[PDB]
């Protein structure tokens, strides 16, 4: 059975929505390390806009901080904090 | 402000299973040159997350078609809502990469 247009659009059109990343891709200033786990759960704008022309932004920001096992390789390893850019409001913008 | 989101609950909710991920029909369909689409973009369950081994890899097991309704724009040429299948992954698990 279909997934209707009106509930399509309605769903995609630009929200922060639940997004998982790679630790590692986000900061790659963290070269030292891997991580336990390997990427995280954050809330990021994603979704289609009205216009081709416009694309979908934050306009609210903010931190969690969260528990990550660091590892040095054969080395020292320990649980620390790392804190993490969300975004709570997202607002479809013009593109440049 | 707000407190700390503690291990446990960080790799329980990172873990390799599938999520629900935004997609653009342009990427998914390349071949579609002369449309624009609304919306832009449309919401498939997609396999993401950690694996306990950074020589594992997260990966679809089970896939499957989903039909949508999406307008298909020929622009100064106005347009179609028509149908459109998708793939989503069903079921996920950490595999070993040959990559």
């Amino acid at each position: 059975e279909v997934v209707k247009f009106m509930d399509v659009y309605q769903r995609s059109y630009c929200h922060p929505i639940e997004t998982l990343v790679d630790i590692f891709q986000e900061y790659p200033d963290e070269i030292e390390y891997i991580f336990k786990p390997s990427c995280v759960p954050l809330m990021r704008c994603g979704g289609c806009c009205n216009d081709e022309g416009l694309e979908c932004v934050p306009t609210e920001e903010s931190n969690i901080t969260m528990q990550i096992m660091r590892i040095k390789p054969h080395q020292g390893q320990h649980i620390g904090e790392m804190s993490f850019l969300q975004h709570n409001k997202c607002e479809c913008r013009p593109k440049k």
